[PDB]
């Protein structure tokens, strides 16, 4: 078997799941308000966290 449970990559905490953004790309979460800037609207669909954009480009 595999648990996986999603902490945030800068505060390691699981919390507050509707502010912790999961990465469609690369599965790693991070907090609204755990990014610099902080995040201040919840995406209304998917994520893709800035390293994932960054590489697409
Ligand atoms: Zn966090
Ligand atoms: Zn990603």
């Amino acid at each position: 078997m595999s648990i996986m449970k999603v902490y945030c990559q800068i505060c390691r905490k699981g919390d507050n799941e509707e502010l912790l953004l999961l990465c469609d790309g690369c599965d790693k979460g991070c907090h609204t308000y755990c990014h610099r800037p902080k995040i201040t609207t919840i995406p209304d669909g998917d994520w893709f966290c800035p390293a994932c954009i960054a590489k697409a480009s």
